């Protein structure tokens, strides 16, 4: 008789990237402060950056509602333009600086666990980014965040953002494997819940610093998702991927 | 100057023939002699090549795995007097196109290019095939692009244009890298730079070498590392 074993029958790990793998907030804060210099203080810039992702999320929630896709870089830029208008009394940015500020969403550094965790996961699973960011943006953050993918997948490829099912199912179709063999890895519950809806596995990566050192992150209960980890290496360990 | 290097993969980066030959023989063992299987593999690529040539002409897209499977199924019937294959082995034999081994230069050459360029696969192989070929050929990509992404094979313009749009890089800033002149000529026609990688063994010894003189394309190289060298990428 063959013992049941402990292997998990996932073929691909689909990764949300922003926040889940990348310290976007620290990048955007540092990027903006570097670009804007003495025109913005950290707290004022931090509040804009926090409002920036909220505007991006609000706009992406709105676009998902109407089944619309647009360039997420344009989403980041348009939301920044709106926020610069509300903070216009405090500081200003040129178009060139707005372009440079938007680029920060494409210069995200990864959390220290991610590059080794992604490589550690390679030994058993395909790792593919499934990001709402434009395909170029994720290709770009892959350089700044040292993300080595088997596949870069974007909402752009599917003409639809996560949580829309076509993103996960399309990613499954592209990867040539059933969604039930996809482990979705996100730091955001919406992403995993939708991936669970299409049958994919759910791995929540706790990112306590995602929204800052004092930022508020959802304390996902144990058992909500198939995996609850604070490190991609930790997820890799729980997936039978030995550390190298 | 280029911002991304767009690579054709089958042949250009991968010794698909030796891959498919050894892969088939590993599956079929002594049912089929090496020479007979080698003939099947050569006709197999031919069926794929001819099918894609036609589908390109008709602006039609099909799963390239289906193209490999269907052509293999027809080839298995044609060769069914010499050997047979179960339905499972047809799948396993067709899997060999997703197990392509790279040429010895490609892993180091791709990595050396990474330091100064985005490197992205643009293959006619289905997205799953190139992703799996990345594992077998040890191809680390910034981006994997399949004809499946665009519903159109190379050399169709929307593949290079689609790759440009996806990479966020103007075609003039994309160096197309291919072992086939058709790929680069069309990429040249979208404004992309052209690097021809000579792969004299890609069709085997009997394979005809499509002659490419110096000056036909921007780069004429015998390896990816040589292309990286000609592109200013420091060695490793």
């Amino acid at each position: 008789l063959v013992p049941r074993g402990s292997h998990m029958q996932f073929r691909a790990l689909l990764f949300d990237v922003q926040g889940t793998l990348t310290d976007f907030r620290s990048t955007l804060i540092e990027h903006g402060l570097s670009i804007l210099g003495d025109r913005v203080d950290r707290e004022l810039w931090e509040e804009l950056v926090d409002q920036w992702r909220g505007c991006y999320r609000d706009e992406l929630d709105s676009l998902v509602k109407q089944e619309k896709w647009r360039s997420v870089r344009a989403v980041y830029r348009d939301s920044l333009i709106n926020l610069l208008a509300k903070f216009s009394d405090s500081f200003c940015a040129t178009s060139a600086e707005v372009e440079l500020l938007t680029d920060g969403w494409e210069r995200l550094r990864s959390w220290p666990d991610v590059p080794s965790g992604l490589e550690q996961l390679r030994s058993k699973y395909l790792v593919a980014a499934l990001t709402n960011a434009d395909f170029s943006a994720i290709v770009n953050v892959g350089r700044s965040a040292k993300l080595q993918w088997d596949a870069v997948l974007s909402a752009q490829l599917f003409g639809a953002y996560k949580p829309h099912r076509s993103t996960y199912e399309g990613a499954a179709t592209l990867l040539g494997i059933a969604p039930s063999e996809i482990l979705m890895v996100a730091s955001h519950a919406y992403d995993l819940e939708a991936a669970r809806e299409v049958g994919a596995g759910t791995a929540y990566v706790r990112r306590p610093l995602q929204y800052g050192p004092t930022g508020r992150t959802e304390d996902v209960p144990d058992g909500r998702f198939d995996f609850l980890v604070d490190s991609i290496s930790e997820l890799a360990d729980q997936l039978g991927c030995p550390r190298l």
